[PDB]
C-alpha cells in the first residue's frame, strides 16, 4: 500500500552485501528572471514538484554512498543571488554547487538496531519531504519500477510555514531494511537540513547514520520483508 502508516513494511535482502549509504541526485533550481517580485521561484511548492516537476530542471550529479551525519547549515551573504558552497563530506560530493538554490533527492534503506518505536525529527530551509516504508517510499528491491509512485508524505517541513519542523513516529524491527525517500529544496539564501531520531528505549539523539543507511540492489524477484 502507498499510504503512510505507524507500522511500515520493510524488506529482507538476500546474501548480496548491502552497500553503505543512500544514493543522491542533485538538480538545478533557478531564480526567476531579474527584477521578479519576489526573486525566488515558487515552483518548489507545486503539488507535483517532488514527483515529476523537479525532473524538468538540470541534472547536476548522481552520487552513491551518502552516510554519516547528513545535517547541514549553509550561510549565504546575499538574497536573490546564486552563491557557491559545498555539502558536508558525508554527501560524497567534492564539487561546489549553488547552495543558495538547488534540489536534492536521496533514497535507500533505513536498518534499525532496536525493535520498537522510533521518532524521527526533521526540519529544513526550505523544504524536506519524507516517505518511509515499502510502498510509501518504494517497493523492496524494486525501486526502479516504483520510484515515481511514492504515497502521501510521512512527514514534511517547509521553512516560514506553520509546519517548519515535523516528527514521524514509526514502530520498526531491528535488522529489517525500510525504504526511505528524502526530497529537499533550497529556494534562495540560507539552506539547512536536519534529520535525526530517538528510540522509545532511551534519551540518545542519533544523527550519525553510518550504522543505519544502506543501499540494496534491485532484483527481478524483489526482496519483500519476510518478518
Ligand atoms: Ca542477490
Ligand atoms: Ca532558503
Amino acid at each position: 500500500s502507498k499510504d503512510p502508516t505507524t507500522f511500515p513494511l520493510g524488506c529482507s535482502p538476500d546474501i548480496t552485501t548491502p552497500k553503505k549509504g543512500l544514493s543522491m541526485e542533485l538538480y538545478s533550481y533557478d531564480f526567476r528572471k531579474k527584477g521578479s517580485y519576489p526573486c525566488w521561484d515558487a515552483a518548489y511548492l507545486d503539488p507535483n514538484y517532488p514527483r515529476t516537476g523537479y525532473k524538468s530542471h538540470r541534472l547536476l550529479a548522481k552520487v552513491d554512498g551518502v552516510t554519516g551525519n547528513i545535517n547541514f547549515y549553509y550561510h549565504a551573504t546575499k538574497g536573490c543571488t546564486p552563491q557557491l558552497g559545498h555539502l558536508p563530506a558525508s554527501y560524497n560530493y567534492p564539487k561546489p554547487l549553488t547552495m543558495t538554490n538547488f534540489t536534492m533527492l536521496l533514497y535507500g534503506y533505513f536498518r534499525p538496531k532496536v525493535t520498537g518505536f522510533h521518532t524521527f525529527t526533521i526540519s529544513a530551509d526550505d523544504l524536506l519531504f519524507v516517505n518511509f516504508g515499502a510502498g510509501n517510499a518504494f517497493d523492496c528491491c524494486r525501486r526502479d519500477s516504483s520510484a515515481d509512485h511514492f504515497g502521501n508524505y510521512q512527514a514534511y517541513a517547509i521553512w516560514g510555514s506553520k509546519t517548519a519542523k515535523d516528527e514521524l513516529t514509526v514502530h520498526l524491527d531491528a535488522g529489517v531494511y525500510y525504504p526511505i525517500r528524502l526530497f529537499y529544496n533550497n529556494r534562495e539564501y540560507d539552506g539547512a537540513l536536519s534529520f535525526t531520531f530517538k528510540t522509545e528505549s532511551n534519551e540518545n539523539t542519533v544523527s550519525d547514520f553510518s550504522e543505519y543507511f544502506f543501499s540494496l540492489d534491485d532484483t527481478e524477484e524483489g526482496c519483500p520483508g519476510l518478518i
